[PDB]
């Protein structure tokens, strides 16, 4: 497991440029990364496909569910911080 912070900022007319799905594991629902449009405010921040959102703003956002992990994202404005589970194979 690698862990990073990421800052997301983008303008107001403007979506961050992510997707999210959140799967419940065997329930504990974890929500990653299933999407990363190019050039995105997302992409340069450094998020990636198949990252876990394990934070966002200090708030623990390990068994939280699907709507409201998206009505805090929304909530969270232009600038964003999101802490991020990772690895890579190789
Ligand atoms: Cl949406």
């Amino acid at each position: 497991q690698q862990r990073k912070v990421l800052t997301l900022e983008k303008e107001d007319n403007q979506t961050f440029g992510f997707e999210i799905q959140t799967y419940g594991l065997h329930v504990e629902m974890v929500t990653f990364v299933c999407r990363v449009h190019e050039s995105s405010p997302a992409q340069l921040a450094g998020l990636t496909p198949g990252d876990t959102i394990a934070s966002v703003n200090g708030l623990n956002v390990e068994g939280i569910r699907h709507r409201e992990i998206v009505d805090i994202i929304k909530a969270s404005g232009n600038v964003l911080r999101l802490e991020t589970l990772y690895s890579s194979t190789l």
